[PDB]
């Protein structure tokens, strides 16, 4: 029964922990094709956990992109994902996984419409299930869930409309729902929930596919006593945005439709993630923010990690182990273009880790 | 030394385990080609076995089907069956494999006319072989065998004729034969038996491939004790089969030639399978007899796990660990043809598992 | 350290243990090409040991022959050798293996003529070598060497011409020579020796490539006290070989040029392997003579194991194991072409072990 | 926490370890393209660890050579480096690597110019960083790194020009930076050290790439305690390099810019390792120098491992195992090129471990 260790390392910069090479113009046959991918590990080692539609064989002979018959698939975090090194889990659309210290506890969500549904996995069983209660399809985060001394908790979407969605918090124990809170989320949408957890708090960054083009922020405990806030900058973070404004506790209206999965690291020092320009999706850019994200958007630190790759979803994992610091680090994972492959069929999930040193700002493209 | 649960979980609906990806138009070379699939389970994992006759490679230069030198293998359930995931176990045109909380015991068909003959396998060796006994090819039913605290059981078929076939059970220890037992089947053909076991009785739904659309069942006791039932229903589950009839404990005799291997939960609910309609071997439906299958067929529910999909053979296997239920769970595989690979030559697989809770009528399509 | 157990188990039949499927006119590119491939077991498992020589993606590109860079590999049987799933060893050019009870001793030989010498490694690390003594080519013979409470024995061959070759028994302990002894070879040639152990003693057969049809038999003791046998026969089991004549103890002079590796089981009774017919190399039959090789051989059993099969290479392997067994079993190795890939580029290894009950004529093919 | 034994084995050949055999002109497309690979062990086996750069099956699609993303990897020694078989470690473009007795310590070097810095992972988890001191980038040696009792030694280089490099013995512990030391290397340039141990002291060989054609040598001990000192022969073993000339202790400039990695055995005999001939880089002699290497070049024993094949680095790397002999072995790892690959396409990692027996001149072309 894992508990994150007693406090957040200090973070200083940011260091890719798997960065690959180019996979060139050709692929080879067996490689999977995948998307909504994330990473989430147990005691030992990390996982890609991911959506998979096709094989690399076809990449020419497939429809970009295909909504079809998706199954959720893991890979060891340093293996590339093929037909003999990723396992199948369940059949999904969007999933979420994590590890409580003993089991894997998984989550898929199948279904458009009404007929949409959940499934919850504890160790090789289905354990539980649940439907719709807004019509809408259901939705998971394709992020790793929060589990906390035997509590996993995991944050599901619901509702047709980006204009009237639902949000609720999930407790589970040994993939069994043990009770949620649904959140007051008139006026905003939370899709995408990426989270970690520190000093048994979850912090959850969500993304407004609506009315927004701030990240809206999520805070919750144990007893599901939850706060929903607004980042006080005026830097949007979102893709698309518009450009810098003055900076108040107003959501961003311009360009607030539309949105993709992204992270704010909401602590004492805070530190925010956006691509480098909001013209095009390309480059990616972490800004440390000392007076916490509730403050004026005052900028301390600036890497900017890339600068022409192009950039998408991001999100947090805690790797659970560390048999060296004695606090709790923190990383993230990205999907970069692997731009020898053509139409963005390959995504690399790429991953970086804080660290208590200072280091270059250098180019990873 | 497995021993089967008190006794078998309510269910109320069935979900996918096992629901894969399309394999697109082109395949990669190494994937192994296979008929005859089933899966069975260790205190562990389960496995998918089947018996490979080609390689992917050759997926347009190969006879369809190819009834030459056939072979029987095993891949790890949740891994696509290539060359370097896949395992050779013997040579064979038809098997049955199933654990006894030790070793495996593994039994393979061989030869066709009065050279065939079954060899038996336990735990890593070669341990007894019998033969036929009736000219006819033997014929294993490409299903788990059941295990009971050390003793195995399988059903043998025997006669190169449908109209005139022999059938025995075969009870085993440690890979040898301790005893068999003929049953009775004059009027009726019991082939592809599907199996499972609860409270010391083992029960198999059998297809008939001579003059029956319903399915004949089998229960019996280690000691052999046995009972042979036709459904009192008037749907037919057999494919193919003919059209709806007045309720009788009579046979189905129209469309009563050929079949396809199938399954038939008889517990205190029953649960019955089928193609969706009798004019094409498309989609499959489950669907509900409180009063059991010697009653009148009266339907309480009724899943459409599958409307447009083709579909082939399917039978029982039984998960031997789940630490999280106490009560014996039920699941079932399901060959669904991967139609975006041409001329059927890839059957997935799939795999459901009975639930205590109801869920949606989703189609799996 | 393992040792063979007391009594040989009585043989009426042979079944095959590794048998395999066609694969195909058009191979994968990972596949390793091979020859002089035996098989040599552990306490748990079996393994197939080869000379790579190239890759399947160069199937149609690679010169016959090519008698260059060769490099020994091992793959698990039930395994396809390929990239992934072979493991090279050392570079070679011959070679024999076997394991003590906690390490492999492995023996290569590399060079022709005088340079030529032999390596021996000793769980991953290299141990002890000797250079060549009568000028030829050293040679091992491309089978299970023989390991008795820690001494391991092998046969070593030396010499340039068939008509002058020398051949010494090394007994080796922890990868390093303890003594040898050469062997009075005078008037005879003994390549391609296949070993098995029972009570303390070996027993090989040889393959006369100079001026016998007949296979050369040698027994010995740990001490290295030997006897060198001439079977009684009136039928020859190399290839090539000339028709069936009277019995004697007299060598078979028809034919005695050339030669291919084989078996025979000496002991009483004994078996006989060969090929179907003297004409051609298809096929394979197993004849029991029941008053020893040192009688008139006059049968009891015969069995068609392959009638149009190409046929190849055969040798003996013995499973260190047998939780079931109180007697020692044996089995063999042989190569059968698969005819479906061209230019015999496939040799595939089947597997055959010796069983307790009398067994069908079936046909393999 | 490994320590290497008491003395040295004496040394009086190299026989090949790992020797494969030719990928032929085509290659699968799943295989990956490496350079700057070098071999290091841990308590069981060997590994590659190497840059990676791209795919086989973009063999003809892709430059020669490609400076773009490069991410070091490892792999099984035993094992061709595949997608299936290769894990990441982490994004570089020289590494070094070393077993401590528990956890893996790795060092890659990223960025050009003064972005150039290094990241030390110890164990799955990245565990310190450190910056360019001299502006030039940071490089690493690309050969194993040196543990003693817990204690990591590795060269690290730094400056933007070879007439004024900077190189620094860095010590760690549980992959973090204990001290740092200087070298004085005024008037030469130490790049691609490549360093073995010895009773708690630690022997390296260097290459000029500057103004020399004999390589640099360096000798320290725990405690930092150094010497670098000249060769006293006559024969330069870097390449390029000019012809023979009159035993001194001054440096050979004929053709001193440039040069390869390369090794030096420096103990009580001397061993010598080069090319064949200065005209190309075809071939490699191993020459054993009696009295030492400070003492005029007399070679007693000339071996000639390769005449005709192309030749590229070589570097050391120790078993850390070996339970046969109480004496420490010595390995080197040398590139061979596969000519049967064009374009240089595929670099073998040969590796060569030294005997105390002599060994035939053989040459293994
Ligand atoms: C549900 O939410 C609305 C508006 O959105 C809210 O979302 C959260 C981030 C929360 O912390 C809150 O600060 C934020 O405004 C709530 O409306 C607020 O309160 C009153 C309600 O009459 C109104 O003035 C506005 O809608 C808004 N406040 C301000 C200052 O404009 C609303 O109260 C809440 N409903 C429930 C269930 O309490
Ligand atoms: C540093 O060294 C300079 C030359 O010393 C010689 O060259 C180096 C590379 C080593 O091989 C060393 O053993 C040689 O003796 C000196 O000229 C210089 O004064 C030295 N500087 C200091 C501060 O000691
Ligand atoms: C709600 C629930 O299932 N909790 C249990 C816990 O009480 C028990 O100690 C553990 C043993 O496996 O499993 C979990
Ligand atoms: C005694 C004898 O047979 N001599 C032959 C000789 O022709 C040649 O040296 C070679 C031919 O194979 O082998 C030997
Ligand atoms: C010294 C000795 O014993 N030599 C014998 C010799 O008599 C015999 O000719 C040879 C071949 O049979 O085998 C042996
Ligand atoms: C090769 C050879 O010389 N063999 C002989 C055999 O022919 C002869 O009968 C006897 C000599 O006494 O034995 C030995
Ligand atoms: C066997 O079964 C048939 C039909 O079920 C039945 O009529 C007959 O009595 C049985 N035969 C014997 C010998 O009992
Ligand atoms: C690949 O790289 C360059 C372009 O960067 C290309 O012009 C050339 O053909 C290839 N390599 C070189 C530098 O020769
Ligand atoms: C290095 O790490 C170990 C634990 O891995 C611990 O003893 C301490 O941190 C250091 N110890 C030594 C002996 O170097
Ligand atoms: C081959 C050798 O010669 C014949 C016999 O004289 C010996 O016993 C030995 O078998
Ligand atoms: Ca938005
Ligand atoms: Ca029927
Ligand atoms: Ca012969
Ligand atoms: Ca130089």
């Amino acid at each position: 029964y894992w508990r994150a260790k007693s406090q957040m390392c200090e973070v200083k910069g940011w260091v890719p922990t798997h960065r690959g090479f180019p996979w060139g113009p050709e692929l080879p046959g067996d490689l999977i094709l995948s998307r909504r991918a994330y990473v989430s590990c147990d005691l030992t080692s990390c996982f890609k956990f991911f959506i998979a539609y096709g094989l690399s064989a076809n990449q020419h002979l497939l429809n970009t992109s295909m909504e079809w018959e998706e199954s959720l698939y893991k890979t060891p975090i340093g293996s590339a994902s093929t037909l003999s090194t990723s396992e199948m889990i369940l059949p999904g659309r969007s999933s979420s996984a994590c590890f409580d210290g003993l089991k894997w506890t998984v989550l898929v969500a199948n279904g458009r419409d009404r007929n949409s549904f959940i499934m919850i996995k504890y160790g090789e069983e289905v354990t539980d299930t649940f439907s719709a209660s807004r019509g809408g399809p259901l939705r998971l985060p394709n992020s790793e869930c929060i589990c906390i001394e035997g509590s996993c908790f995991v944050i599901v979407s619901d509702g047709p409309n980006v204009n009237q969605s639902v949000h609720r918090i999930y407790e589970l124990q040994n993939g069994t729902v043990q009770r949620w809170k649904q959140l007051n989320t008139t006026g905003i949408n939370f899709e995408y929930s990426t989270c970690y957890t520190i000093n048994n708090l979850i912090k959850c960054t969500g993304t407004n596919l609506w009315n927004d083009a701030k990240r809206p922020l999520l805070r919750f405990t144990k007893e599901l006593n939850y706060q929903i806030v607004e980042p006080c900058n005026g830097a949007p973070t979102d893709f698309p945005r518009g450009g810098l404004t003055t900076p108040s506790c107003k959501m961003a209206q311009e360009k607030g439709e539309g949105g993709i999965q992204g992270f704010i690291l909401d602590e004492k020092p805070a530190w925010t993630s956006k691509t480098k320009a909001e013209s095009s999706q390309n480059g990616f850019v972490l800004e440390q923010i000392p007076n916490g994200i509730e403050s004026e958007g005052t900028v301390s630190l600036s890497y900017e990690l890339f600068s022409n790759k192009r950039t998408g979803r991001s999100g947090f994992f805690q790797p659970k182990g560390d048999l060296i610091s004695g606090c709790q680090r923190i990383c993230f994972w990205l999907e970069i273009e692997d731009q020898t492959v053509g139409l963005g069929m390959i995504q690399e999930l790429s991953t970086f880790c804080g660290i208590n040193s200072p280091v270059q700002n250098i180019n990873w493209d």
